[PDB]
């Protein structure tokens, strides 16, 4: 009875085009904020952030004011889209094909005219994803909101601190905060300035998932590559194991490519670590070829360069702690035995070459192990957030 | 004739903005429930639940009341969207880009004013998917429904028990129940509290499909890896078989990655089992390298450490139940035969080393078999629902 | 002139909410049917059927009746959506996100009031896909149509036989028929019963495509696996060929996984055939390991068990139709020759072991060939529709 | 001033439901045509054609006629959707989920009443893709347009020749023409016949892209398979190379499966060529197994069948242009040398068997080369459009 | 008060169909331009460009003019879609399924009538992507805008220079400029000409990302292929390494296929480089087969052709800087030693053949290295933009 009477009363002469101010010259203060409920997705390949947001726009409509003594029990009213004047606050850096993913709900006014509008929405925003430090990355994704067609002389946008009480954790991202900032910028279209409120969603990637699925698996598969330096050459599978492991490591780069954007701003840390890993494994294949050249060396070929005979079989070897008828019968039997002596000398030369191959195996085992350890640690601890990560997520 | 007269009568002075109560001060009781017809999808990578639902909102419109004696035969009327007041009950934790996937249908009222509204919809909900125990997982997905813009002082939401008579089984999920709960929560936006009805869809994953496609296949491929310990070394394919099998096992981890979300809350049970499996296979490769070092051991290299000669060829070996011219001619023929004796001694030393390699093969066959059995069973039976599963689904 | 006059006449006092009956108490007969033009897609992973359909709803509007003598030449009129009363016949088991994929077109009425409404649409329906017999499967997909908000006491739904004259064949599916059925069911929401018309689209999968791309390719690749039993052991590639072929066969299971749903209702026939195939190939690898153990057997190791020496080298072998100074010089030359005799005896023992390996090769060639033939035929001919298929599609 | 006056004048008593004819009994002539701007996509897996089209519907509205002397300068007017009567010409064989992808624009009328309507749209059409001859295929995709709800007695549809002046070439398809045809068909729904205009878009696939990425790559990889017949057997990699190449060739069949639909109407030419290629490579593996059986033949096993000793080492071989104490000492030394003579005879028998293996290598090199050349050319030149293609696209 | 009065005043007799000119005969000048904010995507497979654009349409409405002295403080008004006349400027070469991706916002007018309309949108445009020079490619994507239904005699379209102040860099593309051009074209539909404004977005691909992920990885994997010419033949893994590396290189062609469109206009530079690389690696496999034929050459087979003995072991070899009872006992011992001499001669012939294999290894190492260097550099520096790229992006 009083809700009916008031609803009829409030739409007499009301125009949803008129900015609801009493004095036309003064701008209309709109307080803007948001409640972040969830970080639904971070599409780094497409540079998009999908969030569940409850935008919070509060202002004062000069015309929607009633005296509750004359409408007992009627303390608030609600208006759907298109019936009340609303601020046309859009997300500037939107990535949604419709460009406006907001779901239009009611505007709740009280007896004093204060209008409250809390549209829910799944919002896609074009966010620059700094992949320089991935997986130990922190992203600062801006959500820039402003009135599209009202300038500062008409809509005085004011910012209120972001709401995160109802935020639901993600699993992959630790909300580090949503600091906001109000700016007054000038545009090349127009002379009247335009204010905007930009909320910078700061997100820390939780590194356990990518650590367990990308970093540690590659470390351990990369470690298998070093087993080539412990394999004997006579097994006939050094090259097979090494080349198989290297070409298996490409799957991780393929996975990263499925994740990372095709940008040239920088090289992600994961790529630099994966690249150094493959280069070290590839150099192990090159060194395996050299080792097999030493092992399969023709004894009657070139002689052993003194530089090799000392740099490897003396120093590096020590460092590693390795270490008438009867005359015709005499002639024939002496050729057989001299042939055997020549074969013994050839085996001895081949044995020394095989020893050189083994010494090289051990030196490169040590050197590639040290290279792996340093490169891995020095590339991973070059991330500013590395320590924070290992402490929080492991 | 009477349907026409009544329809004209019911829209005189009717405003779809007014809450249809007789006394403005009292809240309007809306009974909310749903009928779950099907679980269409559980997107665990995106943390979304897609369901076919017939939301059930029943309330009383004070104005839509007629006396059937004056409209004979006209016992119910129907109103489309936008013509009658409706409760704006939205799904809070919606994952749909439009945010509101409800399909708007008629509101069936009777002569007494009781309005019945049963919109169908394909609803996507942002559900936290606990992947800790996958594939033997049980999920509790909340569907939180509430009036967006009416608080407790205006819309007295009441819950009715969920309907599942028409539920159509899924194939992958056993509905364990849909218990509901009505809550009265306060929000940081507003002072008036807001009630909601949350239905927790409890779902048990049927484990036959993932058991047959992930667990048993990996067990059997992982078992092939143990055949390396039965392969002879002279075959020259131990490393080939082992490394090939391990890098083949990566496909299962790739499949899981296609399924699982990128979250750091926990490690899924499937991942822990797959990881232990690959580590055991990788250790078999490491032990294969050691075995080949023993098999391909240079007889003139280091001598056999006593610790090895006993720990392997005495105890472990027993445990396993294994086990002038003529003078010149004499000189030359004696060098040939002494050379043969030296080769025999070298074959004997190599034969002992090959025996050590075989004993290690057998010990690691036993040990890796026991490791496989324990780890597999102890990781699978660490799931609370494991027994329930094996009994219902196998 | 007469079309204008009649259109103005027909909308006087017309309300699109009123069911167009003369007597309010009697239900309104709506004849429902459909014309199936094409089967666009069968998504078995998502359990959805996409069809091009021209729903056919015919009824009688009591008010849209004119005398053609008073409107010469005006024999039919047309009304767009929202202007005429229509039956709100929805597809209950809809899988479309909008839930209602119907495209709203005109309602053609004649001078006698008979209204004809033929909306086109691309309809997605949640259909249970029985994958038990795939690829030789027949599916029965229900399209359940009914008025959402009118019960039996108001809308007397009646079924007309489905139209298939304009049906366009698919390539993958042979329409076996679209039998319909009218049901009168009661629902737990309401007391008035609700009728529905369900058309069961029965579809036979044409098996040539999946036969050529899945079954015959796997048969032939699986046949290559049997070549291991004809490969000599000295080639040093038995394990390589066998393990390579088995891990190559996984691609077919991966393809099926891309096709099949993740359901535990049953095991598809394709999976049972692929699984038996991989198990037979995997057992060939196990038997290859045993063969290589026999081939690479240390002559000075264990002696040949009599059970083996007869079960293989006697019966199975036959069945297969296989089959002072001079004294010092005498001493030294006699040791060399006795060494040669010991090597000859060792070669003879190794030769017998290699013969055992060859006999096992042949027996398993025969046995795995017979296993392959039976298992393949017995799993494929266990499908009821197998014969129908091979006759129609090959 | 005159544009305002005329716009007000033209909507007096205008009803967008009335067919704008002067005499109700006569059908209304609508001239239909289209301008094809681009062929955006041919989805052969889904059997859909996506095109950018400017449908051209011209007719005469009896009511939208003004005398330009009374409205100086006002020579044309424009009307948006829903304000003027339009022909409801839909695309019958539509594949779009909305079913109607047309974008509604203005209808430009002149002073004489001739209405011109040129809606743009991205149109998806359900087109049967004959994949029999792919990649050398020509497709005939029908776009069938007609009034949905006006029959021949009301809407006299007439066809105008298709417009292609503004057509933008594609890269993959050579528009061979868009011949149209007007038909008058009867439908099982209705008695009044219904006319339609069907434009058959005829498209020739440009074969350079698929030739370079599928046909020539497979030819060259398939050629590598023939290198097995030039590899020596002692290399120990014949089976490895052959089996690796064959299982690598599966990627091309996987690519085709990603492209081709799952239809049983026919076997695409690409599939028949790829299948013959894999069968020839697979037979090379089978022949490699036989070659290795000849190479690794036990000299003390079966004797050489005369049929082999002539069919291979005589004819085929020629065709190819290949080709007391002292007594004890005498006894012992004569056993050693007789042992050597037995080894020489065994090497000779093995040498003849290895020669047989080499002759078989050469014969199968020749035969599989000829098989490859014929099969390739005879399958590729069995396409009617093969010559046209090679001449236009290479 | 004055905003309300003016809004009521401005819609009296206003018709959004009338072109707002004072003199009907003269065309209406519309100034068109755009502000490019971001290049969201370049889909080269689909030939589509996705951009964030703020179209800028400014014109003069003759009717929306007020005197600010009579409406103090009211200096601008705003009108939503459908209430004010707007230019129907569409994107002709649109690729969006809806065809019109513009988001409709307000039209800001001032007291003098100048209307300003700045709709945001995510625009998809059908752009011909010249992939001839990819990854060092520059694309010229046209955005063609024009009034759909107003010709030159009615809407005088005029171009304003594109705005790029607020442009946000991409990562993958360097905006080289957005030059625009106004054209006056005639169409085959109509006699009145139609003007359009086409903005050609010129974009330079930043080549660091594709350089690091495609070009350098392939170079380095292709370099591993050359290690076959340094591998010894006795290792028994030349063919394995070479064939494995070649079939691994196919992944890059697969990646390019995922990126490139299926067009026959040209061959992308990346494809020509990848193709030459695989052909060079494939020829290394062919040469590896020849090398193994030389290494595994039967000594008692054909004799060494003089042409080989000089072209390889003399010139190329030098260029590369390589280099009674006792009588019976005499008979028997002389046969053994003559057998040894025959084996020595056979080893010498085999040794010369192995030397030929080694010389061929070295020559092809040199030749394939030079081929790799030239082909790589000559294909990469055949791109016009190659130098620009290497200087800006590396
Ligand atoms: C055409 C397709 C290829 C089909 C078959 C392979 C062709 C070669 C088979 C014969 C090998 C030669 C041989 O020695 O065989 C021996 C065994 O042979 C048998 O008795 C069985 C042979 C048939 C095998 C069937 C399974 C094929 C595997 C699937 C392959 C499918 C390929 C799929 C294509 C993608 C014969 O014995 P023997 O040596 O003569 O004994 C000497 C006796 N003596 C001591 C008294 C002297
Ligand atoms: Cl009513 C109408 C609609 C479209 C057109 C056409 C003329 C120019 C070129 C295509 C389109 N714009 C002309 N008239
Ligand atoms: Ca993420
Ligand atoms: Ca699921
Ligand atoms: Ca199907
Ligand atoms: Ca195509
Ligand atoms: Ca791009």
């Amino acid at each position: 009875e009083f809700q009916r009477k008031l609803y009829k009363e409030l739409v007499k002469n009301y125009n949803p085009l008129e900015r609801p101010v009493a004095n036309d010259s003064q701008p209309l203060t709109v307080y803007f904020s948001l409640s972040l409920l969830q970080i639904m997705d971070v599409d780094e390949k497409n540079q998009v952030l999908t969030t569940n947001i409850w935008l919070q726009m509060s202002w004062t409509d000069h015309y929607l004011q009633w005296n509750v003594s004359e409408y007992p029990g009627v303390k608030t009213v609600r208006f759907p889209d298109g019936q009340i004047w609303k601020p046309d606050i859009l997300l500037y850096n939107s990535a949604d094909e419709r460009f406006d993913a907001t779901f239009h709900t009611n505007v709740l006014v009280n007896s004093s005219g204060h209008c409250q509008y809390l549209p829910p929405g799944i919002f896609k925003s074009s966010c620059y994803i700094d992949v320089r430090w991935f997986p130990f990355d922190v992203q600062h994704c801006k959500l820039k909101f402003g009135s599209w067609s009202y300038g500062g002389w008409s809509l005085d946008l004011q910012m209120q601190e972001a709401d995160i009480s109802g935020y639901i954790p993600n699993g992959e991202w630790d909300l580090v905060g949503i600091p906001g900032k109000r700016s007054e910028r000038f545009y090349e279209c127009c002379k009247e300035p335009y204010p905007d409120v930009t909320f910078t969603v700061t997100m820390r990637r939780r590194t356990l998932y990518y650590g367990l699925n990308l970093l540690i698996p590659c470390v351990l598969i990369s470690a298998l590559a070093l087993l080539v330096f412990l394999l004997p050459a006579d097994s006939g599978e050094k090259i097979s194991l090494g080349i198989t492991v290297l070409l298996s490591l490409t799957v991780f780069m393929l996975l990263v490519a499925e994740i990372m954007p095709a940008t040239s701003d920088s090289v992600p840390l994961i790529a630099q670590y994966f690249a150094s890993t493959m280069i070290i494994v590839g150099l192990s294949v090159v060194v395996t070829v050299i080792v097999l050249q030493y092992h399969h060396h023709d004894p009657d070929g070139g002689k052993m360069p003194k530089w090799t005979r000392v740099i490897l079989l003396n120093w590096c070897a020590w460092f590693l702690r390795m270490k008438p008828d009867l005359a015709k019968i005499l002639e024939e039997v002496r050729y057989i035995a001299n042939r055997f002596r020549c074969q013994d000398e050839s085996e001895a030369v081949c044995s020394e070459w095989k020893f050189a191959a083994c010494v090289v195996d051990r030196l490169c085992l040590m050197a590639f192990s040290v290279f792996t350890i340093i490169c891995t640690i020095g590339i991973l601890m070059s991330a500013p957030n590395f320590v924070e990560a290992v402490s929080k997520d492991f």
